């Protein structure tokens, strides 16, 4: 299987451009070129790339400079056909920001990280950017008296009530969409799950124009079902872009490859994006991959490592689609009732007044018996897994 | 120490009445009848007792029995000045309910669960409940192929509108906290935080009756910021209930008394609940303990651990409030820049166009200078747990 | 494929044989009679079955009862050809064992545990039985003063080596297997992991017949890499026994089917213990599965969930050796310098003399050249889990 | 209180000297020079300072470069009485190192590697260390096939042999202190826990000099007891050194300072490593903090966090101690029989065959009274924490 524009795989400029500097080591491997790296992700099926403005324009370049490298990224844009779907800013790396951009306790660096990100809109706005992702990953606190989090939501809300703001005058048309993560670098990470980033996006001034950017590592730093989380996202129909990694349980960050952590939960999760409700996808944007080339990996392993995440997702979707194709499929879902709960719990027009005068939904239920009986989930279970190892 | 109505204790009827029959083994402790529960914990200084439908009336005693046991409960709280604050339903129990209650793929017992919660809310109505408990503990799965997330979380919404519209109509004034738990004792538990719960709440017909009932253990069991969660919570005015209780980080559901688990978050909890603004509380309802006194003890050690939640709670809470009223502390919180937090990033009338013509908010920012100064922190912190252990 | 009597599948009487009532709710099925128990796991492919004294003989049976019980029970074993491979003892369930058995703090308990295993090595040495399987669930605390670890350690090693020398005494020949679990249902349990339960065994009286009996869940409810622990107790040559599951992280004990849960460390055991050197196995005791029919199950989806124990462990089995047998793989392990690793870092008679007098091990090493190569490990996982998806 | 030499407190160079550059950012703080950090901690207390060669001597450096700094150290340890307890080796910066030190697949790698060691040994030898501390922190892996465990412990095995040998032969007179940790920097580290580090120790040609240095959050990492992890490392006598830090459960390794993470557990340590058998110690080595300033801070905010660390271990110690002289601990610890673990389970003189014939150990056994009896470890763990909050 190879990959098409349709597919819509997205890479971040940062993720082959990592260099594998760690928190316990220096870098591995050179710097990638921008231009380089357009071509070479243009060349393994990638129909997107997004960067964050630092990844592009070295923090602190005149003016000059700065222009001189946005032309000649955009003239690679232009050779390969490559878009830029999504842009986001760097507001971690800066010393500046080691208590956070929007939400520092410092008034200053939170009016600087304001001016940082109005910059990086205009150009993603230049560039086609559809979607600004938020990663407030210097938001938190490593000790609890140091952050009021009441004060860091207000805060965090006033900045992108003024994003908003200035995108709807403007006439850019961008979707925003936080990104949640429960800790790493900060002992603990504001709006640390899915549900959180949700829960909050739900008081801005215009929260049509606000989504989530989950990554699967983020959800597994936390044991939570990523699969699941993405499908009370796509509920609340606030899934406005992924990022996909791998990761294995709680322990620091490992960016993996997709697919190379949770395998079983990879598959389910790309069961839920391309098994949608017509047969059409559920979710159509960007599948976009987060992830960084192994510290153990020269620049051929980057390669291999980037064609890897589009193989996963190519080999995952196959046999998605088998599973849900498959007769006996058809029959263990039928015998454990999985689409008995898409109709309703009540008939149509039944309200409280109706329900309590059902004696057969209580006075006379017999509980006993239909706790007796079994769901077979196992063998459902058994079949899918069979279907992901190609062994039917 | 002494506790006093004022402090709002409550204890469910299933604490101290957990007979110790755990996953591998026997119970240890014989059965506690509710009347002595109401008579002892009046004693220890409880103002008020929840109870799970159950709890109190065996599952399918008659009409009579049941009437009997009612009446005997509420001489009981009359001799004792105990109140029932809250009521919820074991949805749990029961092999019916072995796929869920509200979230069952099998429709009958869908219906059949919201009879049972009718019911108790009927009761709870009668004996003055303000709050209706939801515990979701057996919706969600073990392999994400046996249920349909999003058809689940349809049916959770049609189940719970219409319980609001029961109790407007009757005129029950209740209000309904949603608790969330992320597993146990499903692999995966639908709205597994207090993030998740909040985001499902506001998707309901009438939001306003709707909150959540956060348990410490259970975002603990995460490795969640308890406090950080709650405080969250609070900015969105969705904290109805809480449940107290102590856990060891990611394992099985402990429920050890309050404070005998995460310490430091224990504190930074009652501080947050207690120094609300203006010295009052931030939080107004019951302080309720939902533990479990340990396998290991009999029923002294059962009274001990009822008295250890209490004094706890107690002992922290003079901390907390000795902690802000030291001038050294008051002086460590100025030099961290915490209520500095507080003060809008934006100036009065201020908007893009002025933020941006700004030029000390970037063009003259010095960034380098402002990224060098501490925050101070690790001291801040350090006089914290001075305050904890009585050495300040 | 289909299972042989060579194959060595093995499952616990309390396995398939789980009412499933958990620490929140009751049985959903009927208890299994051992006989039927013997006959239902001879026809689905296994080759032994295990258990505990109580499983078969309820717990205060007088000796006509048990006597018959037995008798009943050789005859099926008969009758079919299952052998008993391993006995184990519980001493978890009874209340009087809520503090341990052999380290229970209250001494009475410690010699009725003593007795209580003395006469399962008698029952196990009558029936055949190798290995007696130790696990010490209720060993540990929940409150750190309430255990001495150093006294508890000296009386699990006086318990252990008494057993030892009657065993030895009786000719017997039993091999004894410590069973490590980190928790549950004790808040920590003494030998949590693979490793703490070898360094202890090293301290016995006769080591050499004391191993270790892992289990794929509890070293994941720790997130550790089951395989590598595994390959440890290989190098140590401690791997008396292996109980097979699943688990998903760190949460509660699971007991999924083997394979449900971490599923590509179940396909690296697998290459682990039958790609062994010389072509052959690494490990040929009994490959034991200690796992539970989930709860929403009937008798069929018992009968269902033990055959996908046997499925999982063969079509695991089936890729790990195409794997191996794959030309591309052969060129990335060599690429990888897997082999390079068992050529000894000193030439054959070097001592520290020699390596000081190579310069070209220090002095002129070019660490830089050599940091910049790669290792080529993604590519070699990528075909590793093509092999398993059997995408190749 | 005041620290005194005798209180045996040291720091790594790289502790205090951190730079705080983390995995997502750049330093927030300048270099620290060595001669400096020498003479501000012995103000603050200290009586030895730690170093990996690369701390002190930058890579590289020339011979004459290399000679120039180790003078100057050693006039400053002289000037200011300081001592160097242990000493270790960088095996991890450099990319050489990104497959491990001993055990890198490439060979070339373990010979560079053991000279590195070597040459660290000679100049700790020359300071006057007793111990060599090994952090194995690239020696594991990302991925199960691209590494042979077996081998790697051979490979690991045969380098520290040979150590040893150099040692012994030069007369150094050095302990080996091998320490554990789970993961960060690779995705699984070899050697995980206490309990691995040990049973390998064990295997090696003389095992007697070989031990481990366990740190706090290392096994807190994995969500274990370090206490307990302690009690055992002391049981086997293989407690050669400590590093003493904080965590929050299973996340990256944030090396906060003692106390901050887990108090309850660091509040138990303190107790079981002064409060010893015989009035005395149960250890005697140097009380080493492993931690890092958060990068929030600037000097003043490290040298209060260096401070913070003695602080909360005297703290600590004053309360453990008054919790044992407290007659009311006493009688709880009298009733919850910890000290009855204590005595043997079987009588002087006593054997299986007299075991046999006692009936109150089992005929006349009453399983059920005793199961009934409370052990008072609720009160018990109630007494602990107000001691520890200076209620009592
Ligand atoms: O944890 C790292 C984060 O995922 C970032 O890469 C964001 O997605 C973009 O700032
Ligand atoms: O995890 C168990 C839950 O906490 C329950 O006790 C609920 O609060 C009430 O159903
Ligand atoms: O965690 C429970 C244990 O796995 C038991 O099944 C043992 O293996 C036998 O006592
Ligand atoms: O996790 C980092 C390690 O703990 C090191 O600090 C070692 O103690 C010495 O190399
Ligand atoms: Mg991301
Ligand atoms: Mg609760
Ligand atoms: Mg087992
Ligand atoms: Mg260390």
């Amino acid at each position: 299987v190879q990959a098409t524009r349709e597919d819509k795989f997205s890479f971040g400029l940062w993720t082959v451009g990592w260099q594998a500097r760690d928190a316990f080591g220096d870098a591995t491997r050179t710097a990638l070129d921008p231009v380089e790296a357009v071509h070479k992700l243009a060349e393994i099926g990638a129909y997107g790339i997004t960067f964050h403005d630092d990844d592009l324009v070295p923090f602190g370049s005149d003016a000059q400079t700065r222009d001189g490298i946005i032309a000649g990224f955009k003239k690679a844009l232009d050779e390969t056909g490559l878009i830029v779907p999504m842009v986001t800013t760097n507001l971690f790396t800066h010393p500046v920001f080691k208590d956070g951009g929007f939400t520092s306790n410092d008034r200053s660096v939170r009016r600087y990280a304001i001016r940082k990100v109005l910059r990086q809109m205009d150009l993603g706005a230049e560039l086609g950017a559809k979607t600004l992702v938020l990663w407030g990953g210097r938001e938190g606190a490593e000790y609890d008296s140091a952050k009021d989090v009441s004060a860091a939501l207000d805060r965090y809300r006033e900045a992108l009530n003024l994003l908003a703001q200035y995108s709807e005058d403007r006439g850019y048309g961008l979707r925003f969409a936080i990104e949640p993560k429960p800790n790493e670098p900060r002992g603990d990470i504001l709006l640390p799950t899915a549900g959180h980033a949700i829960a909050f996006v739900q008081e801005l001034e215009r929260p049509e124009l606000f989504g989530i950017n989950p990554e699967t590592g983020n959800e597994q730093m936390s044991n939570l079902n990523f699969t699941q989380g993405i499908a009370q996202a796509l509920w609340h129909k606030k899934l406005f872009h992924i990022d996909l990694n791998g990761q294995h349980g709680p322990k620091f960050d490992q960016d993996l490859v997709f697919g190379h952590g949770d395998l079983l939960n990879a598959f389910s999760l790309v069961d839920l994006l391309e098994n949608g409700p017509d047969g059409a996808p559920a979710y159509d944007g960007p599948r976009h991959f987060d992830y960084k080339p192994s510290r153990t990996e020269d620049y051929d392993g980057v390669w291999e490592s980037a064609k890897a995440n589009i193989r996963m997702y190519l080999l995952l979707k196959e046999r998605a689609k088998a599973f849900r194709a498959d007769p006996e499929v058809q029959e263990a879902l039928a015998a454990s009732k999985v689409a008995e709960l898409k109709t309703p719990t009540l008939n149509p027009g039944e309200g409280y007044a109706e329900l309590l005068a059902d004696r057969s939904a209580f006075e006379d239920y017999d509980a006993d018996a239909v706790g007796a009986k079994g769901f077979g989930f196992v063998k459902l279970n058994q079949l899918a897994i069979e279907h992901l190892l190609g062994a039917r």
